[PDB]
C-alpha cells in the first residue's frame, strides 16, 4: 500500500529563476528532496525562514551566494545552508537538494531579483 519509489518519469518539473525543478511528489513532514539542474544560475534571491537548504552537488561547477558570501562549490561538495540565510547561485551544476523540515511555500521569501548579467556561467 505504501508508495516508496517516485520517478522522474512522474515527478512534475518547473522552471523556476532560472533552474529545473524536478519535484517528485512524496509528502514527507521531515524533508523534500528535490533534483535541481541549473545552466547559469537562480537569479534570484531568497531565505527560508524555517527549512535548511542542503545541497549536494552531482555534477559540474558553480558558486553560491549566502547572505551575500561567495562559497565555491564542485562536484561531490555539500554545501549546508541554515535557516533565515540569504540564498543565490550562479553555475552550470547538477543538484540534490534536501529541504527540512519540508518545503512550505510560505517559508520562502523574496530579497531580490539577480540580473542574468551577473552569471559568469
Amino acid at each position: 500500500m505504501t508508495k516508496y519509489k517516485y520517478t522522474v518519469e512522474e515527478s512534475e518539473r518547473f522552471n523556476k529563476h532560472g533552474i529545473d525543478l524536478t519535484v517528485y511528489g512524496q509528502v514527507d513532514p521531515s524533508a523534500t528532496v528535490v533534483r535541481v539542474s541549473v545552466e547559469r544560475g537562480h537569479f534570484q534571491e531568497f531565505f527560508n525562514v524555517r527549512s535548511s537548504y542542503t545541497y549536494y552537488v552531482v555534477s559540474g561547477q558553480g558558486v553560491f551566494y549566502l547572505n551575500s558570501e561567495a562559497v565555491p562549490a564542485g562536484a561531490t561538495d555539500l554545501i549546508t545552508v541554515p535557516p533565515n540565510t540569504r540564498i543565490h547561485y550562479f553555475g552550470s551544476m547538477e543538484m540534490v537538494l534536501t529541504v527540512a523540515p519540508a518545503f512550505n511555500e510560505q517559508d520562502e521569501r523574496h530579497v531580490r531579483f539577480i540580473s542574468e548579467s551577473e552569471s559568469p556561467y
